[PDB]
């Protein structure tokens, strides 16, 4: 599923990502934009032979299980397939745990180069929330 920017952040409003751990929704969105362009299908393969999955591009090296990457954690307890889903329950819990970790947002190199100390508001501008 590609979300609509509004659709998206009133989805992680709806999954309880505004404020979380601080990061207010824009910083959501911004990330889901430049991880994945709001498909929950995106997948890339990484250097070191994990995968990054879904709308948040969860690395299969700590997060999520794909039986390919040897060597590699499970953290947040699931098959990486899950976080593919048109619904994003499973992206958005185990991001969730991530942001938690230490580094907060800066996980997502993305978010740390593209969104980090922007205005991330505009991400929502304009949305029904
Ligand atoms: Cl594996
Ligand atoms: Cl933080
Ligand atoms: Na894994």
């Amino acid at each position: 599923k590609v979300f609509g920017r509004c659709e998206l952040a009133a989805a992680m409003k709806r999954h309880g990502l505004d404020n979380y751990r601080g990061y207010s929704l824009g910083n959501w969105v911004c990330a889901a934009k430049f991880e994945s362009n709001f498909n929950t299908q995106a997948t890339n393969r990484n250097t070191d032979g994990s995968t990054d999955y879904g709308i948040l591009q969860i690395n299969s090296r700590w997060w999520c299980n794909d039986g390919r990457t040897p060597g590699s954690r499970n953290l947040c307890n699931i098959p990486c397939s899950a976080l593919l889903s048109s619904d994003i329950t499973a992206s958005v819990n185990c991001a969730k745990k991530i942001v938690s970790d230490g580094n907060g947002m800066n996980a997502w190199v993305a978010w740390r180069n593209r969104c980090k100390g922007t205005d991330v508001q505009a991400w929502i501008r304009g949305c029904r929330l």
